[PDB]
């Protein structure tokens, strides 16, 4: 893969406008609602039997903040996402056994959340740059499986 | 599959607020820009060499409207989508050789467009209902392949 | 979907030459080794820390037999697989939260086992018929999710 | 990703036993039969309306030889598949617009062909190493899309 100058500017600029205290909870909660099977990894977070219980769960909100903060840090290292996520790859693959397909699923739900918050600013080109980011993150986090 | 009565209500209600004349071209054009390989099915549609050419292309806008008007008719048959799409399955599978993976891709681009147009109104539960609709439509259209 | 009379004949004839007592453990064990993340669904099955432990594990062999005996019964109902697998869909979706992508994965590991056991006899046309069967079984088992 | 010493030895040793004058035609032909949509890229090869016509087509056999010869060369460069396939990535993505999902589809059909020819020698571990190879090749060839 390869980010263009335009890709980097679009990723960096849009991300600077995200609130990583609500976006993270919103993204992980939406993943858990829309694709229910993912709840299996988070049986320690409490009751996730309904949308309201998930979107209102403080451990979901707290953990989504970690997720997006680590992604925000990675956006400082676009040309080296493999190395930047090496340690989290080890955690997610070797220790938690998260299905590699889930990384792209979460990335697509972040794209949905960006489209909700930014609307018409999320043009096809802007979405293309973010789809490249989703793919790249998923590859970096599944590296230990490959 | 199975649509709950709440899935049907969501699907029909949100669709009634969709302007097909705008959403059609916006959905097909977004698919062509974001996932460029799909342009190979539309060589006769003329200039697709840049995002601005795709989003300005009269044939892309006219075709997207056909697509979304076909999906509007399908929403009147939610609990018989395979029978509803039998003719278009034959067209897309036996005659055009569309990759079944692309039906899922276009339905995901429509989810993105709905998120852009409705923002917050596109809640996690509303997205779940539409995610089941995209899957159901993909399955119905690739039925000739199965 | 749709099974041709030649798909049914292929499926039933090749299956009649399959030894389930061997193929069962061989298929589940291959899935656990090749796609290690799926081991997380089988923590109670004991030692799955190495390929030799998985392929020697008595619980994996006993479970694989259940799996393949379930698929043998399904082959007697090829043109009603969704109804046939309704109970196991509820089990795998509502109770175990299996990722629908893993049903496709296991059916692909079975294709590999059939290729190993039958060699040349597993022609391109015979594989096509079995590829439709894996897809049909995945769709039927993930039906609760749709 | 990362090949282990064991991965490299397994890939290199099994590949040294493949016949790249028949395996290539067998792999591309099987892809065209099993997953019909792929035939769309090869409308220049002649009649592909049936298994017999595909498996007997001299242009299929001739082109599959190219495919596997380029893969054989890549197996000399396991630690640098991105650079080794850079030029073919440009051809397949920028010029032919091949769907990225097809690269993994072809890789899985090569795995089926290896299982047919090598049988019990294709153990779960041996298949794991080859699945890692399939993923890595698909990533290298789709790089221009990412
Ligand atoms: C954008 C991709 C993702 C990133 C950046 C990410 C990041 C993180 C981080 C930073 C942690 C915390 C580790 C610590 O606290 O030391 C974590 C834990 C975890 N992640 Fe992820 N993650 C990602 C995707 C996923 C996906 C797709 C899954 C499964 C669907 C997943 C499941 C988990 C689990 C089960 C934990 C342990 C949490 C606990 O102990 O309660 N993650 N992740
Ligand atoms: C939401 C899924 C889809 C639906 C509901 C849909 C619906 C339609 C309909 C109704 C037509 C007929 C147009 C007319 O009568 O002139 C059509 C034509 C076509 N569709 Fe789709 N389609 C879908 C997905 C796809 C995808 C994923 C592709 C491939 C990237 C595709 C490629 C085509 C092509 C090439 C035509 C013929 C266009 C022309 O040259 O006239 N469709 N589709
Ligand atoms: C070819 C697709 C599959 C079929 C036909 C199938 C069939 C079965 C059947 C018949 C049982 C019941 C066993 C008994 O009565 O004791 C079962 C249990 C189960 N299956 Fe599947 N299954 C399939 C795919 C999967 C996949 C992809 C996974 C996840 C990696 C999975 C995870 C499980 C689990 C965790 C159990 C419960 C086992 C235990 O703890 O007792 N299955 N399956
Ligand atoms: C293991 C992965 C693959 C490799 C190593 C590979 C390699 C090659 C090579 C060496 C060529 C010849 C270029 C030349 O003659 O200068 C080629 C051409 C081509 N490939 Fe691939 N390929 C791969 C996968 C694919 C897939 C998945 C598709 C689509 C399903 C595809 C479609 C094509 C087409 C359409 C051509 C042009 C052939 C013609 O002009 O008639 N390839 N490939």
């Amino acid at each position: 893969g390869h980010f263009t100058e335009e890709d980097k500017a679009t990723i960096t600029s849009l991300w600077g406008k995200v609130n990583v205290e609500d976006a993270g909870g919103e993204t992980l909660g939406r993943l858990l609602v829309v694709y229910p099977w993912t709840q299996r990894f988070f049986d320690s977070f409490g009751n996730l039997s309904s949308a309201s219980a998930i979107m209102g769960n403080p451990k979901v909100k707290a953990h989504g903040k970690k997720v997006l903060t680590s992604l925000g840090d990675a956006i400082k290292h676009l040309d080296d996402l493999k190395g930047t996520f090496a340690q989290l790859s080890e955690l997610h693959c070797d220790k938690l056994h998260v299905d590699p397909e889930n990384f792209k699923l979460l990335g697509n739900v972040l794209v949905t959340v960006l489209a909700i918050h930014f609307g018409k600013e999320f043009t096809p080109e802007v979405q293309a740059s973010w789809q490249k980011m989703v793919t790249a993150v998923a590859s970096a986090l599944s590296s230990r499986y490959h």
